């Protein structure tokens, strides 16, 4: 599909046999998702940004389902205020910038 | 044109006479510049970003070209990691996201 950014591209991915709601974001070289107790082990990693870095879990090879097309790859777990999907999964779903 | 997200989309913009790269990110609601010189008033503004809160100068109604494409919208200056190009000016340029 065509999203407009008129407003916040918001949509719903299902990981970890749960659903939610993230942004669509271009800016965010990696996926960073609100506190969710997955299993697997995980490796402790800073991410940085507008007001300084946060601290997260990093899991690696997780399956995630965005709008129907599936990805797998390194999903961030911590206490971030908005859920994002990065550009190491939107490059999976073939999303591209268009103007 | 159409950029794939396998690197960061950096392009170049002008604003106020002066060239310099930009992220286009669509997880920005806001357009934010690291610091920099800009002709006019300006009134303080507070944004926050995913680990919190900074000050930054709001310029309105800027002129500022990206990519080639005109806009002339709002443009915070301040302490941002880096140059992001956000939704209040990617709707001007006709930017969407596309899978
Ligand atoms: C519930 C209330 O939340 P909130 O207001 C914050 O909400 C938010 C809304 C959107 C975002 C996404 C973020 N956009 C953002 O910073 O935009 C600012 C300007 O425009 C305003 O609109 C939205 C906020 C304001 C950007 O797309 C992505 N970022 C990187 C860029 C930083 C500029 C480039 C380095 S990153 O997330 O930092 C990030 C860093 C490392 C990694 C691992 O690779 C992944 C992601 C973050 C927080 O609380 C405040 C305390």
């Amino acid at each position: 599909p065509q999203i407009t950014l008129w407003k916040r591209p918001l949509v719903t991915i299902k990981i970890g046999g749960q659903l939610k709601e993230a942004l669509l974001d271009t800016g965010a070289d990696d996926t960073v998702l609100e506190e969710m107790n997955l299993p697997g082990r995980w490796k402790p990693k800073m991410i940085g940004g507008i007001g300084g870095f946060i601290k997260v879990r990093q899991y690696d090879q997780i399956l995630i389902e965005i709008c129907g097309h599936k990805a797998i790859g390194t999903v961030l777990v911590g206490p971030t205020p908005v859920n994002v999907i990065g550009r190491n999964l939107l490059t999976q779903i073939g999303c591209t910038l268009n103007f």
